[PDB]
């Protein structure tokens, strides 16, 4: 049936959130010691919500959580210089909080804290967070507005370097759907690098929610986008629509990293689970 | 005044051909023979559906992708897909296309209208990259019912660190005259990042790079940064506010303007003098 | 907070006079006064219509040239060596930039005004383009306004020329100064050979042409950060520690050798008591 949306926010949410390393010289966040993932555990909040993040460095050395776009004060901003890292073995309550739209008493509009955003290390290796980057802390936050659409599932694609998550060259990751389904998409960048993201057989709006208002909205519409170093944006398609069944490259457009392994698959199937050519 | 771009809907045929032209490269083209850097501007109105019929008349397999249109996985133009063209073999591509209105879930599904391109997936790899570096790419233009229609339209594509795939400092240049409203579709390819910038003019950044209206918010830019397989257009007033004179676009990264990526908008007072050239 | 103050509507003729100087260690700047330059040059404000006549010197040793972005100027403003409108070594020359309000054409399509956040700068010097006296620090802001824009408390110009902000040492910053509650604007130019992603802790901004919403009805992303390259401008203002408090908030490339090698500063944000909460 109709669309389903995002309900009022402002509850105050508590999660507990671990650092620790994973194989390989590899660091990232989990929900539960030992189920850390690259990227982290995706965060979800209503405009109004406030979340209360009750943060553990589980490594030998130090660690912090910095997020972009989300209201926090200064001792959340994850840094050395605000004294907000979290030494080896340590503990620390992060908190971020979120506001909606509104007038301001000047008679100007404040903008809400929606949208694609994402979370990571300012502090492992350098003040920048560089080395925590490179090892793979980092994680993707939905701040949703009241009415914003929900969609079926929701992935993660984050262009680290030359790495796709984190992931060897060559090795996706790969997402499946069903023709119809309604897919959201995080698209994050980090690094060293300029990408440009791109993705087969779909299209969206270059916009706050990655979908058009409506018939006034002038949003350029893209299957192709640049991006650096900390960019973030996001958006969902209908698997397929328009298009049909497949697998469908998304892949960076950079020729050279497209050639040596920036690549995955959205692999949208037929209602009976075949996908064609495949 | 202002023509605008009728309703689509029409089922339209063209045929399209892979060659090999001097020095290396390979390009599009609408005749056997008649091949060119960029490929032949395709145009179409939201809902029209384009039947290319397709020859590979070069001797290494090429294929034919598209951005931003309506295709199956079957006219992906991909060896992964299996819808790329062997040496000498014939297929056609079928693009489909829709406008814009509200689905059954009472979201806005967004039209095809916009500035899209084609090239090569198959040439040297997977992604084509010694295709697209050899020249086969060209512009796509879906337009909008009611969309405003240029005087001319001229292709941009930065291509590495060529323009359109000329040497160094050959322009292309192109010629208006004052009052003219030209298009211009900007391509970018390859392995660099890059900004195109021209003199004297600017536009909106957003889907018809004009504004819509006085509540349009979207920036207005003489400047944007652009990466491989980003693809956006717009429409000026030649000499609009600033009269008639040789206009430079180029790359505006230093290096590269140096370099020779680097073109002149010649817009003509209407005697046909250009005062400065 | 009252209401805030806005643009009145342009059309004045205005005049100011602009000087090429040499400065410490083969830099070259923009100044108002012989003697004043500065890098970035000095920021220059229109309103929708105006008319802005620039009394032009070139003081040093080689040819050097004023080029605008995004402003109306006939082609012998281009202030380029084709079009003949550069200035030899002390010599003068009179730059013209126009401003026009939007507007319905006679066509029926709507003509975008000159409202943004634009730039100027050398276009003569090491090379026809310029890069020399790009290099060497010859920048500046240019803001046009449209009736009823929002006017800030303080504007700050933040320029990422190269792997320098406005041609300083790393790690030299520049901070400045807000105290929380400040409307605050910053204009943000990109010059060189180099892509970057410009980041803001603790604020955020809409991605537009006034970098803020107009109402409800835009649909804009909301973002922190902002991927530009070479000759790229942009602004914004944000409402100093607006709903996060005092404190000394980041800015910085988020390319990570970049920030590492010391592309940052600091949006000190003041207490009323003028104290900022751990530093
Ligand atoms: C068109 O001439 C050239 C272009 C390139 C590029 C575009 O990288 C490299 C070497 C050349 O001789
Ligand atoms: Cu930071
Ligand atoms: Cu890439
Ligand atoms: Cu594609
Ligand atoms: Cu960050
Ligand atoms: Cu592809
Ligand atoms: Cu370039
Ligand atoms: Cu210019
Ligand atoms: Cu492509
Ligand atoms: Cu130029
Ligand atoms: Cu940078
Ligand atoms: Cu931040
Ligand atoms: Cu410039």
């Amino acid at each position: 049936g109709p669309a389903k949306t995002a309900p009022a926010g402002g509850e105050v949410k508590r999660i507990k959130l671990y650092a620790e390393r994973l194989g390989g010289g590899q660091m990232g966040y989990g929900l539960e010691k030992g189920k850390a993932t690259i990227p982290g555990p995706l965060i979800e909040l209503n405009e109004g919500d406030t979340l209360h993040i009750e943060f553990e460095n589980t490594m030998d050395v130090p660690v912090s959580l910095h997020v972009h776009g989300l209201d926090y004060e200064i001792s959340s901003d994850g840094t050395k210089q605000s004294r907000s890292d979290v030494e080896p073995g340590g503990t620390r309550t992060y908190t971020w909080r979120t506001h909606v739209p509104g007038r301001r008493a000047d008679g100007t509009w404040r903008a809400g804290s929606a949208g694609y955003w994402h979370y990571h290390d300012h502090v492992v290796g350098t003040e920048h967070g560089t080395g925590g980057i490179r090892n793979g802390l980092y994680g993707p936050v939905i701040v949703r507005r009241k009415g914003d659409v929900l969609p079926d599932r929701t992935h993660t694609i984050v262009f680290n370097d030359m790495t796709i998550n984190n992931r060897p060259a060559h090795t996706g990751p790969d997402f499946e759907a069903t023709v119809g389904d309604r897919v959201e998409f995080v698209m994050i960048t980090h690094g060293e690098y300029y990408h440009t993201f791109h993705l087969h057989g779909h299209r969206w709006a270059d916009n706050r929610t990655g979908m058009l208002t409506g018939p006034d909205d002038p949003s350029q519409v893209i299957d192709n986008k640049i991006c650096g170093p900390a960019d973030s944006f996001g958006f969902q398609v209908i698997a397929g629509e328009g298009v049909g069944a497949g697998a469908w490259m998304y892949h960076c457009h950079v020729q050279s990293h497209s050639d040596m392994g920036m690549v995955g698959l959205f692999l949208v199937k037929k209602p009976d689970g075949t996908i064609p050519g495949y």
